[PDB]
């Protein structure tokens, strides 16, 4: 995946957008751009609105100003994106015809959705036992395991949707940059993974603090709080609310407090194991390939669609992989998640990835593992023997908050 | 502010008010603000605010609330970065502690009236018989932002009835590399699009 980041950063055309004008700067020293054209597209949340194609004629180290046609007016709510690509019409000694050599994307106009959600003539019915909160709307059921505080099961019709309950996730299946040169028989305290292990990030347990279920005028509101503790110390506090509305959508709100004296958590998100295994993963966000908070710039915002296999990046040494950032919508099987998040969908649990030493020893688990991160620490990479995650990619803000809408589809 | 959503629900031990507003200008939505108020049985009001900023719109100067309190009190007591005026990109001198200043000293008499007196990193604010808790920046004064904006000289300001209180979840840096070309560094610009903050307002 990372190779595409290199390709992007090292491209020979720089682009600067000002209004309707794209300034293209050549970084060629000797050759004039005599086999290139600029293809451009405007899209509204993944929908193509306009496009064009301009012969790109730039002298070595020179500039060309390309003014775009009056760009479409954002029909409805959403964000317009402008994408440009320098394509090489003719094949060369080292490239196929149609080779894309450079690209860049920008945000244009954005319309905020002031549209009110449609009213529904139905209010999820809340049944309360001592074991659970059982919410029923139409053919959908949600079961919150009242002893744990987590959404334990969901039914569609009669099919159980979860294998593992929806829980908070703070750890990462250590990357090579997290491990560095620390070893079982020779520990390097500074390595992130050592700090996390020492802090008990991989051992912290969720103590259910708060647990309530309330009926709203048109919804059910579940509120919980957990203390993630280790050796008597609270590491994380997580307060979550679930709002089941009459359209069958579950709005999840998560607030996290991180103990300031505790090594910054690897991630802040949720995860569960879906019973459903589906073929394709369809999503709106930065892609198509794996991209991380500090390795985003090559990724393009669009509607992507990949067979599930391609969500997993077969690194020889199993570790956390496949994160996709800036996702506004995720479609999988009969589930849709909306909001603004990073996600990682796979057949291996973080635990399995952490334990396994070689790629070929991994075993696809039953169902599908899905991680949805509100926040995620950068991966670093200045060197793999001394913590190289820049401060602005460390989850150091103390208080975190994110929202997620989980509906069928 | 166009009122979009407006509901009031009774919880098992609280009242939950939920509203949404669209801040619009010439047909364009600039901000969407969704707020919830939870009045609990101890008399504390938990306020949650979610803001969406149109990405194509110059980054808002601040993101907060304000009101005008009827009460004028003598001292302002608070837990946060102080004691003197400090801003997102001018914090490092300020010390975190329990501070206490006569209200007059919250106002910084700049000869050319402008926004002044912000205190950042505040976890608790006590004024009169009101207590705000959370994590915010605040600006308490006798002049409205409007009056400050309009007035050309310090000596022309008129202390207004009551007390103006601004509570910011977020606030743009003040800059200062030069005063003739926008010098606010990117990381101090409110450019994240989605914002969220919480505030507890109880008596005391």
């Amino acid at each position: 995946p990372a190779l595409t980041e290199a390709k992007h950063q090292q491209q020979f055309f720089q682009f600067r957008l000002s209004g309707q004008t794209i300034e293209v700067t050549s970084e060629y020293l000797f050759r004039h751009s005599d086999n290139e054209l600029l293809h451009w597209m405007v899209a509204l949340d993944g929908k193509p609105l306009a496009s064009g194609e301009v012969p790109l004629d730039v002298a070595p180290q020179g500039k060309q100003l390309i003014e775009l046609p009056e760009l479409p007016q954002p029909e409805s709510a959403g964000q317009l994106w402008l994408t440009v690509r320098v394509v090489q019409p003719n094949a060369t000694a080292w490239s196929e015809a149609g080779h894309i050599s450079a690209w860049q994307q920008w945000r244009l106009a954005e319309n905020l959705s002031v549209t009110l959600p449609a009213a529904s003539h139905a209010i999820p019915h809340l049944t309360t036992s001592e074991m659970d909160f059982c919410i029923e709307l139409g053919n959908k059921r949600w079961q919150f395991n009242r002893q744990s505080g987590f959404l334990s099961q969901m039914w569609i019709g009669d099919k159980k949707q979860l294998l593992t309950p929806l829980r908070d996730q703070f750890t990462r299946a250590p990357l090579d940059n997290d491990i560095g040169v620390s070893e079982a028989t020779r520990i390097d305290p500074n390595a992130w993974v050592e700090r996390w292990k020492a802090a008990g990030h991989y051992q912290a347990e969720a103590a259910l603090l708060q647990c309530t279920a309330d009926t709203l005028a048109d919804a059910v509101l579940i509120t919980t709080a957990h203390a993630w503790q280790h050796q008597g110390k609270t590491l994380f506090i997580s307060r979550k609310t679930y709002r089941i509305d009459g359209s069958g959508q579950m709005a999840i709100t998560v607030d996290v407090e991180v103990a300031s004296d505790t090594p910054h958590p690897a991630r802040i998100g949720l995860n569960c194991q879906l019973a459903q295994v589906a073929e394709r993963v369809n999503w709106l966000g930065l892609g198509p390939q794996e991209n991380y908070p500090d390795r985003l710039t090559a990724a393009c915002f669009d509607r992507w669609d990949l067979p599930l296999s391609d969500m997993y990046t077969p690194y020889v040494f199993p570790s956390e992989n496949g994160l996709r950032c800036g996702t506004r919508e995720l479609n999988y099987g009969p589930h849709q998640w909306r909001g603004d998040f990073q996600f990682n969908i796979s057949r291996y649990s973080q635990q399995q990835l952490m334990e396994t030493s070689h790629r070929h020893l991994l075993h696809a688990e039953e169902g599908t593992w899905l991680n949805i991160d509100g926040f995620h620490m950068g991966i670093g990479g200045d060197d793999s023997w001394s913590p190289s995650v820049s401060a602005e990619f460390q989850l150091s803000a103390g208080r975190y908050h994110y929202q997620l809408v989980w509906c069928q589809k």
